[PDB]
């Protein structure tokens, strides 16, 4: 079952993602391989769906922020993948990510002008009534 596979994935939970995060951290692992691992994370995020990642997805997002920090050649493609992972992710507390989500976004906006704008517009539409709860905080 895809759901049965998801349950096996659930047991690894954040820790399987963390092991990947350690692999991304290691100097020896290839930058392209790390991008592939990030793609693997994006596929996993879609497989969990928004509900499955839950609190763990926010921990994964912190891991994602570390992945965002080392981007180089990998990043313009990677940022699009990260947004796709976010789209697979339930918006959940999009307001809770708030500025911190924006701060990752602001570096991203510099790396590619088009990608950041597309992510922001999608985020603004997704937040809806929830959107702008932290907007005053993100002056």
């Amino acid at each position: 079952s895809p759901e049965l596979m998801a349950d096996y994935l659930q047991p690894k939970l954040l820790g399987i993602l963390a092991f990947f995060n350690m692999q991304l951290l290691s100097s020896s692992v290839g930058i392209e391989d790390k991008k592939m691992a990030l793609n693997s994370l994006m596929s996993l995020m879609k497989l969990m769906g928004p509900k499955h990642v839950s609190s763990v997805r926010v921990k994964m997002m912190t891991t994602l922020r570390t992945g965002l920090r080392f981007k180089d050649d990998f990043p313009e493609l990677c940022c699009r993948a990260w947004d796709c992972f976010v789209r697979c992710l339930d918006h959940a507390c999009l307001g809770s990510l708030l500025s911190h989500v924006i701060v990752a976004l602001l570096p991203l906006i510099h790396i590619q002008p088009k990608e950041t704008a597309a992510i922001f517009h999608y985020l603004i539409i997704e937040n809806r009534d929830a959107v702008q709860d932290f907007l005053h905080e993100i002056y």
